[PDB]
């Protein structure tokens, strides 16, 4: 939607920009290899982690997240969502 519910681990929607403007990786980067939190997780389509970018909270973290790389190293960040209540 618009903005993110509770924690957002119900959300699905499409932003893909973190807190610090960079925009995520997909899920099924190859650069995730032996992260949990990737496309390939077993559970992938229950936590609406697929071939796309787009933020999620697959693993109930404070508000939807993704992976990106901070200046060619792999992290994560938090994104840009509004929440629902703000
Ligand atoms: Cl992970």
């Amino acid at each position: 939607s618009d903005c993110y519910f509770g924690n957002g681990s119900a959300y699905r929607g499409t932003h893909s920009l973190t807190e610090s403007g960079a925009s995520c990786l997909p899920w099924n980067s190859m650069i995730l290899i032996g992260k949990v939190y990737t496309a390939q997780n077993p559970s992938a389509q229950a936590l609406g982690l697929g071939k796309h970018n787009y933020c999620r909270n697959p693993d109930g973290d404070a508000k939807p997240w993704c992976h990106v790389l901070k200046n060619r190293r792999l992290t994560w960040e938090y994104c840009d969502v509004p929440s629902c209540s703000t």
